């Protein structure tokens, strides 16, 4: 079943690469991964967070930063903002 992004995390995804309105979780979460790596909001160097105090990602989650690793939080944060 294929989510379906609200107009905000589309133009963030939209602007990371994605060339749709559609998609499967995996594919946001490669074009978002690939948004966070492109505002170098991730930094591996300290403790696998990404910083998104000033970002309009920290906005659309509603954080100032999240650890990679936190999936379950990854996936909220983004459940959030599919139609
Ligand atoms: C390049 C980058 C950012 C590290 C990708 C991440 N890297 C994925 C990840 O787990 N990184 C852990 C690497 C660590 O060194 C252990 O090997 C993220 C990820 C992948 C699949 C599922 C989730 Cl919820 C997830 F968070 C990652 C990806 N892809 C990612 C993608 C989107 C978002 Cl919103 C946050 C993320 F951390």
């Amino acid at each position: 079943k294929l989510v379906q992004p609200t107009p905000l995390l589309l133009s963030l995804l939209k602007s990371a690469g994605a060339q749709k309105e559609t998609f499967t979780m995996k594919e946001v979460l490669y074009h978002l991964g690939q948004y966070i790596m492109a505002k170098q909001l991730y930094d591996e160097k300290q403790q696998h967070i990404v910083h998104c105090s000033n970002d309009p990602l920290g906005e659309l989650f509603g954080v100032q930063e999240f650890s990679v690793k936190e999936h379950r939080r990854i996936y909220a944060m983004i459940s959030r903002n599919l139609v």
